[PDB]
């Protein structure tokens, strides 16, 4: 149902046919050289519309993708020709190196012109293609920008990259290579802020969204049970605590919000201590286990004496 | 003065004898074939005491490290050998490969025991060598362990790299290839976080953190002169504010405390502006800029009405 913009680099390369596939559905392969146009295929599977905008320096434009001379040139053009043929609008921005603070500033305004003119839901940043540096930028950038415009705007910041240097192999240069997503990781920060808030100030609405986002990536592990994670009733106590804190309140009923917002706690830290162990995850536990743990041993520390 | 780890990965690779030099200080360079390592030259020159740590894969660790027969490895064990001589330890911690999120998730907590049991002022990522897939994922988790580390340790944290991709070639497989410092980029989220906190609820002690670190990064442009920002003066004006705001107070001190707020920004907007010229290779002016504004257009928005 959404729309999905995918951002890409364009840097010289052989691009090598390759079976992309999202690490979470192995099942579904698509072979291209271009991670970009894989994971659009996938959205679109999805139901998705899916707009792709690649970063190219005019060097790499000229020197590489026009040179009739080069085979890896050649196919990577007719990839790039022939993704109008899947509905998928194209377009290119050209930008500098980024050799200095300057030009790497430049690249950081035209994606906030992306980000800004983009009316979609969703953005993906594929790392896949591209050099390391502008990878690693831009990686670096994407929490910067998320904090921006998920605000600003109504958009939905992924980063993702085909990890061809693990993947498996097929044939000559033909490789079986995951996806990989690591939006969670770009945001862990966010478990840690709300923590911090709710422990010096009473502050409970980052924790409430974390309580969210959290509960969109456990429900990835169908094994893991909601009914006992129950993170709903853990923002409504939340929210109600925090009003408890806005008025003054009798001691007592601060208490009996703890003492409720305890007891889902820790039948929530059970559940998913064991559902995390008995599934493969395809996001990382560690984190969630700790903002748990902290959480209950915070909320018990705001006992009243 | 400063005790300092650089951490890095380590790939197999041809590892070329490099012209590597910090983009602030083209004068200064370092001949070397790992980024690390030069790194580690330019800290030590500082007078800094400076430990090196290695993350290698089994496999790259057997097949090429500690290959008697691969001249690569050779000299980079060589390299590394030597630099021992000028009391810089060099070790090397095993990681798996980050085939899957579980993986990647070891390689975090390999990461967070280095940094935990690191008992140094400083840690340098240097994301020049090892896979591309390490030092995206690396750079994108890097902000959540610079938080953890903020309020655990207090420790400073950098994120370095070679541009080879866009360096000078003087001979044949002889690169001129600056160092960058991207560090800042990271931070950036620090003026969102602030910034939110400030606005939501009226809390300033991430402000004040953050406007000590940007006169930090401002002194790196020695023709700005810090006492033009005023930023001492903000800090107590700021927690006078949110002290105000704590119990009720008469509306006057507060717009009194607004005003006051606003005009110190004003100076430190101007000397900023005017200043952060010729700083193409120190820092990105943008941000700070939009953090001052920003900042000024919210503690105005606090006036009563």
């Amino acid at each position: 149902m959404k729309k999905i913009l995918i951002v890409s680099f364009l840097g010289k390369g052989r691009y090598y046919e390759t079976f992309y596939y999202s690490i979470e559905h192995s099942e579904k392969m698509v072979k291209k050289r271009l991670s970009p146009l894989a994971n659009a295929i996938l959205e679109k599977e999805n139901g998705n519309d899916v707009e792709i905008i690649f970063f190219v320096t005019n060097e790499v434009k000229n020197e590489f993708l026009y040179d009739e001379n080069n085979e890896y040139a050649k196919n990577i053009l007719n990839e790039l020709n022939e993704i109008k043929n899947y509905g998928i609008k194209v377009s290119y921005r050209d930008i500098p190196k980024g050799k200095n603070y300057e030009e790497l500033e430049i690249i950081m305004e035209e994606i906030e012109k992306l980000l800004l003119d983009f009316k979609g839901n969703k953005v993906i940043f594929d790392l896949t293609h591209g050099l390391r540096h502008m990878a690693i930028f831009t990686s670096s950038t994407v929490f910067y920008f998320k904090n921006l415009m998920e605000k600003a705007n109504k958009l939905e910041m992924k980063i993702v990259y085909g990890a061809y240097e693990i993947g498996e192999e097929i044939e000559k240069n033909l490789k079986k290579v995951p996806i990989l997503d690591i939006t969670q990781t770009l945001e862990l920060s966010d478990l840690t802020i709300a923590l911090e808030e709710f422990e010096r100030y009473g502050i409970t609405e980052r924790m409430i969204i974390v309580l969210k986002n959290i509960q969109k990536i456990v429900a990835k592990n169908k094994l893991c049970n909601l009914n006992e994670l129950k993170f709903s009733s853990l923002s409504r106590e939340l929210k109600l605590f925090e009003e408890l804190l806005k008025i003054p309140s009798p001691p007592e009923k601060i208490a009996n919000s703890i003492y409720k917002i305890n007891d889902i706690l820790e039948s929530s830290i059970r559940e998913f201590k064991l559902c995390s162990k008995n599934s493969e995850n395809l996001f990382f536990i560690k984190p969630i286990q700790k903002f748990l743990v902290d959480f209950q041993k915070i909320v018990l520390e705001k006992l009243p004496l």
